[PDB]
């Protein structure tokens, strides 16, 4: 499922991301934008052979189980599959653990590189929230 910009913000907000660990709703929408382009089914192979999954491209080395990542962890105790469904619950829940991990939203390289310090409020401009 490809979410619309405000439709993702709404779902995100309903699942308690709005200001989670201090990161306002605009940051999470910006990060989704650049990680998956609002598509739940986005996957991408990292060079180490782990795979990034979902709206927020959550990595299998640490956070989910895909059975094809030698030496990895499944710290969100989910199949990476869960991160690709229309229902963003698993994704949001697993984002919450990642962003709590000590490094904040920097855990997402695209957010650091493309969202950090930008007018992130733009991403929620004009949404019924």
């Amino acid at each position: 499922k490809v979410f619309g910009r405000c439709e993702l913000a709404a779902a995100m907000k309903r699942h308690g991301l709005d200001n989670y660990r201090g990161y306002s709703l605009g940051n999470w929408v910006c990060a989704a934008k650049f990680e998956s382009n609002f598509n739940t089914q986005a996957t991408n192979r990292n060079t180490d052979g782990s795979t990034d999954y979902g709206i927020l491209q959550i990595n299998s080395r640490w956070w989910c189980n895909d059975g094809r990542t030698p030496g990895s962890r499944n710290l969100c105790n989910i199949p990476c599959s869960a991160l690709l469904s229309s229902d963003i619950t698993a994704s949001v829940n697993c984002a919450k653990k990642i962003v709590s991990d000590g490094n904040g939203m920097n855990a997402w390289v695209a957010w650091r590189n493309r969202c950090k310090g930008t007018d992130v409020q733009a991403w929620i401009r004009g949404c019924r929230l």
